């Protein structure tokens, strides 16, 4: 029946236990086999019953005056329980394994859907909802948003994540914020139409012309990571973008850039970037991402001032000290790079995450009054001394150093050599061109702990 | 292949995209697509991955050093990845959609397995893993707790909801802590032997005989709500108690309570009861719930001055002026009784709920500085008047009385009839018996709103 003609039990209307004991509650009820009438039903406006291992809806249709509802982070598979329950106008349903949404066809007082993460295909049931101004649906597995076309209230819109023609977005005007993330798409020259564009989420498509763009100048936020670009040069155009995100591309020129002085989080991480000298104005920054380039010469960060957190991991970098004037920098990681000296770094008092295995440092006592530290990294430092002659018998210092300034004793010795402060020495029968050295050193800094090691390599000429 | 033999992009082996986002960070990487080697991934030991909307662990074997994983509130059907994980001690997965646990029957190392709120029925797979100290199985699907007989180690166990023989329990005199909600349980015999139980929750069964019981000395929390008990002197023995739920029963002879002086929390609502004076030394009681009795005579509760929640709705109650000893009282519920004086209630300035709809109630004067309200229930008193004698032209005086004092005209006036104040007027040519009028008034004191509203019956002789 579509209605409760008698008193009845709530776990006989809601068959699903979870829904059950929540509806119990809802309805001011101490058991759920507890009575209700319909009545009491129709007072129900919002449901929020997310989180609730909720499987099925069975008995949601009898609460005819339901408004907005949060089912989110369930399992709910079929929602046909909401094809009548026209008063709707905002769904949260998110985190769900939905695939059949026909049965939101004719809800077209929906103000607001959210869908997203669920295994949706067909969306042509979206068709009619022209009310819609937010309508989240990445983390689907639509390939064709053509029923999109005709929802031109749309203010907020995501999809995913097989789509690759867009052509249907071509008369949502209204959209200010669009996110088409983990898609199939290249052509992204529909975005142009576009024109009241804030915030553009691209991340992982296949896109590597962003001319498009260029007279998208409302927008603010952009991530185009995990593309294919290179030419970026209609940034320049963008000048009120504030968070840019451009990491995993294969961009060199950062020149478009320069002018782009409202940046306050710039991603630039995995290019093939080696000249930051157009970063060397945006000084807004906060947070800076150079990561997986190839960068040696950092100089122009020491612009930057107001950054708080900076990678710099996987580049040339041999000198880390311009970073050594960001005051308030709390976060730093440059590990893989070529630094041997920190004792720039003892400048940074704010730090608290200070990550630099696989570089060159031998000496820590830089490091010594860094006690803000909270998270360390210094494993598997790693150089290669000056020559020195073969000789049978081969001694050199140990110049690795602890915070204290005491040495730090080899771990192992190769070719069979041994240790005694200060000199690690070799007895060479043999002609030889190298030997080597390790050290493992657990340390702790503040409070950040890590295992400060390395390998030396000495040369026998 | 069961192993990682190149370095492989977190997408291509964390199929589901939810998965391999959360993985991109518990592996340090920042896109799905970075790679990773079988390294990386053994260095994984414990993953916190619950509500991210993941349907699919595929994956996961890969990861061979877990020990503990949360994938709670998600959507995970398939758990075959699980197999070869024998590493692992800890599992959260309630609230999915689970039913084939086929994979979990050599986790041998398992000793806490969360599984509420699935779709389980057969529990076979779990007999061999006897080191379980915390199983929890509530609100699934399943009939036969045979699988349970062996594991000796448990000590919080809960199951549902098709179990009617409890007799593979038998052996478990390990637990401590029972949950048997949502059964179809009346046969609890086997429970006995169960000598180290502190807890046992056994809502929403078919049980009717608690003798039992007697000998579970260590009980401290018991719930039987919705059973079908009538007669429980066994709880007599039960002198640790301090938390009882007998709600939804046959109950109507509490003397066996009145000894459990314990008790801080008593829930008896919807049962039999007409003689509180068992319950007057409980005095330790912060809840009681008395609601839907036949109570008439409440001033055995004026001894139990440590209650903060009380409620006494669908009574016979017209003398409420026991609770008004009841100084640390903040919620109050006796909605649907016969009360027409609440002058007592003035004592209370720590109620912050005060529920009593459908009274007798025609004055809120009482009620005025009750300033810590929030809550409100006035709605639909009804009382009858004393009769007068029938004339051609009747009035009686307007009697009801808003917080402030002044009177609150009619709403509606039965027979034709009229207000100015003070009286209700009639004229009637025809011989009449009854006449009557209602009373609609919003009223809010402290915080706490409502309709004070009710209908004033007026018996002609
Ligand atoms: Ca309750
Ligand atoms: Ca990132
Ligand atoms: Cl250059
Ligand atoms: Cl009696
Ligand atoms: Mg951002
Ligand atoms: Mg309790």
């Amino acid at each position: 029946s579509a209605t409760i003609t008698q008193d009845t039990p709530i776990n006989q209307i809601f068959t699903d236990t979870a829904l059950a004991e929540k509806m119990k509650t809802v309805l001011g009820k101490t058991n759920v086999t507890d009575t209700v009438s319909q009545t009491d039903l129709d007072q129900v406006t919002t449901l929020q019953a997310d989180r609730l291992g909720i499987k099925s809806i069975d008995g949601v249709e009898y609460l005819n005056n339901l408004t907005q509802i949060n089912f989110s982070n369930n399992q709910l598979t079929d929602i046909t329980p909401l094809k009548n329950l026209t008063k709707l106008v905002d769904i949260l349903m998110n985190n769900n394994q939905i695939a059949d949404i026909t049965p939101l066809a004719n809800l077209t007082n929906l103000t607001g859907l959210t869908l997203f993460n669920n295994q949706i295909t067909d969306i042509d049931p979206l068709k009619n909802l022209t009310n819609l101004n937010r309508l989240e649906l990445s983390s689907n597995t639509i390939s064709d948003i053509s029923a999109l076309s005709g929802l031109t209230s749309l203010q907020q819109l995501s999809f995913g994540n097989q789509v690759t023609d867009l052509k249907p977005l071509a008369n949502l005007t209204t959209l200010e914020r669009l996110d088409i993330s983990s898609n199939k798409v290249s052509d992204i020259s529909v975005l142009a139409k576009l024109t009241n564009l804030e915030s553009l989420i691209a991340t992982n498509n296949q896109i590597s012309d962003i001319t498009p763009l260029g007279i998208l100048t409302n927008l603010d936020e952009l991530s185009l990571n995990g593309n294919q670009l290179k030419d970026i040069g209609t940034l320049a155009s963008l000048t009120n973008l504030t968070d840019l995100d451009l990491a995993n591309n294969q961009i060199s020129n950062l020149a478009p850039l320069s002018g782009l002085t409202k940046l306050t989080e710039l991603k630039l991480g995995a290019n093939q970037i080696s000249n930051i000298s157009p970063l060397a104005g945006l000084t807004a920054l906060t947070n800076l991402e150079l990561n997986e380039n190839q960068l040696e010469d950092i100089s122009p960060i020491s612009n930057l001032k107001n950054l708080t957190y900076l990678t710099l991991y996987f580049n040339n970098i041999s000198d880390i000290s311009p970073v050594s004037s960001l005051t308030k920098l709390q976060r730093l990681f440059f590990y893989n790079n070529k630094v041997s000296d920190v004792s720039s770094l003892a400048n940074l008092t704010n730090i608290n995450w200070l990550s630099a295995g696989h570089n060159q440092i031998s000496d820590l006592t830089p490091l010594a009054n860094l006690t803000r530290i909270t998270q360390l990294g210094l494993n598997d430092q790693a150089w290669t001394n000056a020559p020195v002659n073969y000789k049978a018998n081969v001694s050199i210092p140990n110049t690795v150093k602890n915070v204290t300034g005491a040495l730090i004793a080899p771990a192992t010795i190769s070719d069979g050599g041994s240790y005694t402060e200060p000199d690690i020495t070799w007895n060479l029968p043999s002609y030889t061109n190298e030997v080597s050295y390790t050290f493992s050193q657990p340390v702790t800094i503040g409070k950040g702990t890590t295992t400060f090691s390395g390998t030396v390599t000495q040369p026998l000429k």
